[PDB]
């Protein structure tokens, strides 16, 4: 499906914006936050707010401002556009010369032409959404499509006529539009199917033609309604976060087409919040996590995607794996049933079986849709990808365990599972006979041009202990000391030059860190997610090498982790005892991998770290999911569970939800609630010989 390339449609933070940019030099002025333009929460044309535009051009002064186009991963395909679109609000009358020029920022720094915006508004009047189209054409853009639209960086506006009078304009939705807008031939509302009230929020769901958005009205008192938000086309849902206990809303949506039309209303839904305990706010943590891998999986597969919003047909097998063990989870809490559970997995192995393989692995990326791979991450990368492999099989083994029937259908589940699992070739992984490493990545063209080593202390544990279980094409159990814990020259330089410390470049560390002393891990431990991923199934209470225990050594890093957030070097906002778990995710402009380290941290805090840290830091991780939930909710709290990442310092939230970063908080907190896929992994008869054999040496 193809995306609008929107500028802005809402701040998901309140106060300033952090894709924008405003800046003046005096006797000028434009009211800005951080150089950030100011959202304003009291008007908007699509709900939620709009960016606040209040400048001064003064003579001989000058202001600038952009808003900037917020690039999420995954988001590709867009709609060619002709015009760029926005939604002007003038506070007070004023004279229309006054108004601002406008151009694009190109990503290289250039600019287009700057036009009058007052030659685009027909309407002047004040205190009214005025709709603009600018053709793309009149800022002198040649065609613009899917190769060159990212090179759209920016709306960028400058003074109109220097008159020295303060004017305040509002602007919503700028988006770039083609020329021809969608249209549909009936205008529906969405069933609206529930309201589903927790303390502090209540979730709506609805079921569906190309649409431009939904929009959703609260009431409070069931007569009059307010429209609160809009979700597009792929998010069915909506999270009302009302901050507030014992508040009974009302919800109604309807369908908004490009022409700005609307459907009729859905049906109303209410629901009323109330006090939860720490076991209803977990079991609401976990549900809204798996609704990423259940709702929200690409519908063929029944897989997960790489994120949301995203690529809409590519999973991401690794998260896969995470998402199918969340799966499992979530049939044991009741979220769905057994037999939703077993339909979805059989369309899961059935599309695995159908899948493209390398050397019986799996690749990172699989379009849903056709079971081929996709080089989502270059060209390079369009084969095998080991540890994804792995991932996605710890899953598969969880689920085989559960799915333990003797019925058609779960015995069908296990059949193929015991066949993907059986033929992959983990040997062939090591590139050579006498390989002491596996290999990260194959290419069925470009053989092993990416090359990298499978060297821990990172998250590959479970990429060697596969590799080890494998019963028809496992590597010996030695493997797991010369590649895994390598004490190869070779392998303490890679631990160095990741980890920018000498630190646990023997694998072995030694160091102490906030009081912990770490038998094992590069550094103070990386990012946080190294303990999560290996972790989801092996039970790292059950796995010691001649190092260390994995749960102990596990939980220092967690604790590291949470010491280092508490104390708090950087200043960052927010960090604390109720705020840590610094760990990888997308960030503003590009991924980030974080770690309690000062230069791995800049008040980014992706709540994954913590919620999917249960099972070592359970106190700790429940400190955060309160405060998450209770206190960041607002902007923190999404359909999907929580976003993904957020920083307090620059006033940031990240717009996706990702594959990668939910299910270990479903998985995690389940483990540490009933050891459930833990169990479930640890009674694999493969997974028991291996961790022996591992054990034995
Ligand atoms: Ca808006």
């Amino acid at each position: 499906k193809p995306y609008d390339y929107v500028f802005f449609e809402n701040s998901l933070m309140k106060g300033d914006y952090f894709y924008s940019q405003a800046k003046y030099t005096s006797p000028s002025w434009i009211k800005n936050a951080r150089h950030h333009l100011p959202v304003a929460g009291s008007v908007a044309f699509t709900p939620g707010n709009s960016l606040e535009l209040t400048y001064v051009s003064a003579p001989g002064g000058d202001w600038y401002s952009e808003i900037q186009y917020c690039p999420v991963r995954g988001n590709d395909f867009f709609r060619e556009p002709s015009t760029l679109s926005m939604q002007v609000r003038l506070r007070e009358s004023m004279n229309a010369a006054a108004l601002p020029n406008i151009a694009i920022r190109y990503a290289d720094s250039t600019y287009t032409q700057y036009l009058n915006l007052r030659n685009y508004l027909k309407d002047t009047r004040p205190g009214v959404w005025h709709p603009v189209s600018i053709p793309l054409e009149d800022f002198g853009l040649n065609a613009v499509n899917d190769t060159n639209i990212k090179k759209l960086a920016a709306v960028a506006l400058r003074p109109g006529t220097a008159d020295g009078n303060e004017y305040t304009i509002y602007l919503d939705d700028i988006e770039l539009l083609p020329a021809s807008l969608p249209s549909v031939s009936a205008l529906n509302a969405p069933v609206l199917q529930e309201a589903k009230a927790y303390e502090r929020h209540i979730d709506i769901k609805w079921i569906p033609e190309d649409i431009k958005y939904y929009r959703i009205y609260r009431s409070f008192d069931g007569i009059t309604y307010q429209p609160v938000a809009v979700r597009r086309p792929w998010m069915n849902r909506y999270t009302d976060f009302l901050g507030e206990v014992g508040k009974k809303a009302y919800y109604k949506v309807t369908a908004v087409d490009y022409a700005l039309n609307e459907s009729n209303d859905s049906q109303t839904v209410s629901a009323t919040t109330y006090p939860m305990t720490d076991e209803q706010l977990l079991d609401m943590v976990q549900e809204a996590n798996f609704r990423y891998y259940w709702e929200g999986a690409e519908p063929n597969s029944g897989l997960a995607r790489e994120n949301i919003p995203g690529r809409n047909d590519m999973i991401a097998t690794g998260a896969s794996g995470f998402g199918i063990m969340a799966i499992v989870a979530g049939i044991e809490r009741g979220f769905i049933t057994r037999e939703e559970g077993v339909q979805r997995f059989l369309k899961i192995t059935s599309f695995l079986e159908k899948a493209d393989k390398f050397h019986g692995a799996v690749s990172h990326f699989i379009d849903g849709t056709t079971g081929k791979t996709v080089a989502f991450f270059g060209p390079k990368d369009n084969g095998g990808d080991l540890v994804e492999t792995s991932f996605l099989f710890q899953g598969l083994l969880t689920a085989r365990q559960y799915f333990n029937q003797e019925n058609d259908k779960e015995k069908q589940i296990r059949k193929s599972i015991d066949n993907l699992w059986k033929n992959v070739e983990w040997s062939w992984y090591k590139q050579f006979k006498d390989s002491p490493y596996l290999y990260w990545h194959w290419s069925p063209d470009q053989a092993w041009v990416i090359n990298h080593k499978l060297i821990g202390w990172n998250e590959t544990m479970i990429t060697y202990m596969l590799a080890i279980m494998g019963p028809k094409y496992g590597i010996s159990p030695e493997m797991y000391y010369s590649g895994w814990a390598s004490q190869e020259e070779y392998a303490q330089e890679y631990r160095a030059d990741w980890g920018r410390v000498e630190d646990g470049k023997m694998y072995t560390n030694g160091n102490t860190y906030y009081g912990e002393n770490l038998k094992v891990g590069v550094s103070n431990g990386g990012p946080l997610f190294f303990i999560h991923y290996s972790y989801l199934g092996l039970d790292p209470h059950k796995f010691t090498d001649k190092y260390t225990n994995y749960f102990e050594n596990n939980q220092k890093m967690a604790k590291i982790n949470q010491r280092y957030c508490i104390e708090n070097q950087g200043g960052y906002v927010g960090y604390g005892e109720d705020c840590w778990g610094l760990t990888a995710s997308d960030f503003a402009w590009n991924y980030q991998a974080q770690e309690p380290m000062p230069h791995r941290d800049n008040g980014t805090m992706a709540p994954t770290g913590a919620l999917a840290s249960f099972p070592y830091t359970p106190d700790a991780s429940m400190k955060a999911l309160r405060n998450y939930y209770r206190n960041h909710g607002s902007f923190l709290w999404g359909e999907y569970g929580f976003r993904d990442a957020f920083n307090l310092t620059v006033n940031w939230v990240s717009p996706l939800f990702m594959g990668l970063n939910q299910a270990p908080v479903t998985v995690m907190i389940e483990n540490y609630r009933t050891n459930l896929l833990w169990n479930l992994f640890m009674s694999h008869p493969d997974v028991q010989k291996g961790i022996q054999k591992i054990q034995s040496i």
